[PDB]
């Protein structure tokens, strides 16, 4: 049993704005685990705002080889390996190799049944309003769209997009970018647009203000999000989570984090990171049977595995074993 770690990228289709910034790739880095004939893969995609680079996570990828070797379990992973995305491409490769190995299907051992298709969410990314309106009305038949904001003026995009989809299900995501000086305002905008859900509108460590005021529209953690650990600390600002692989080192703390948000009453929306259909497939398992699934990291860019995941519209369909699980 051998490890190697791979750094692979793919072509965005066009480019991906949040508040923070544009992306033109996406890096991911893939873990593969081979056992004789049988193969294990998982990837992950290092993230800069979380202290990550992609030769950062490689070596903290490859430094798990003799480990491996050894014989590392997926339960001894969650020790050896902090969360974050090195930890989620191991992680993930295990959970493969282990159903390669075993003949029974990852998504049946996790939700003791097969997995079913589900919406995705569709991310229409950070442009000018005229621009924003131009591809929400476009996807104005999906029954979900999300939609990045995050600057001192978002009144014109937050207008713009809901005329152009009157019937979408809409969830806005600021990605930290709004502030104590405008939120109120925005949250009042949100519940006269008919907004679903609002993720991260304040910086991570900044948001105290959640706390002492209304929420006309349910508020999701994402950056403020860390481990199942810190949870519990979250209720007081946040009606909701977003659970990421990339953020809690693989599927096993995915998992674990689900069941005790579901425990402390949060609604959970399951997210990702802009990567491929190998790294949405076990995402798509902890997305079963919550509020919502932001899975659309394929649909934003021009090249994705082959096999992939099957969209349809807005569904998306469970991995087969030659894609992952
Ligand atoms: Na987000």
């Amino acid at each position: 049993r051998y490890l190697q770690a791979t750094t692979e990228r793919f072509a965005v289709a066009g480019s991906f704005t949040i508040s923070r910034g544009t992306r033109t790739h996406a890096d991911v880095v893939t873990c593969t685990i081979r056992d004789g004939s049988f193969t294990g893969i998982g990837e992950c995609v290092p993230y800069p705002r979380y202290g990550e680079s992609i030769e950062g996570v490689t070596a903290d990828i490859e430094a798990m080889a003799d480990r491996v070797a050894a014989g590392l379990t997926r339960q001894e992973l969650q020790q050896v390996m902090k969360p974050g995305a090195a930890r989620n491409a191991v992680d993930c490769a295990l959970w493969d190799l282990e159903a390669k190995m075993s003949g029974k299907r990852a998504a049946e051992q996790v939700l003791g049944q097969p997995a079913q298709p589900l919406v995705t969410a569709y991310t229409i990314s950070l442009a000018d309003p005229d621009t924003m309106a131009a591809k929400t009305a476009e996807n104005a038949g999906r029954p979900l769209l999300k939609i990045k904001t995050g600057t001192a003026d978002d009144e014109a995009r937050l207008r713009a997009v809901r005329a152009a989809a009157p019937e979408a299900r809409i969830i806005i995501d600021a990605n930290e970018g709004w502030n104590d000086d405008n939120i109120e305002y925005y949250l009042k905008l949100a519940a006269e647009l008919k907004i679903s859900l609002i993720e991260q509108p304040l910086p991570a460590g900044k948001d105290a203000m959640l706390a002492r005021i209304e929420h006309p529209v349910l508020i999701c953690a994402d950056e403020s999000v860390h481990s199942t650990e810190d949870l519990a600390g979250l209720r007081d600002r946040y009606d909701a989570i977003n659970i990421k692989l990339d953020k809690t080192g693989g599927l096993t703390e995915a998992l674990v984090m689900k069941a005790e948000a579901e425990r402390l009453g949060f609604t959970i929306m399951v997210g990702c990171m802009l990567g491929t259909s190998l790294g949405m497939a076990p995402a798509v398992l902890v997305a079963q049977g919550t509020a919502f699934a932001d899975l659309d990291g394929p649909l934003l860019l021009a090249e994705d595995r082959d096999p992939g995941l099957v969209y349809e519209g807005s569904l998306v369909y469970p991995a087969r074993p030659e894609l992952w699980g």
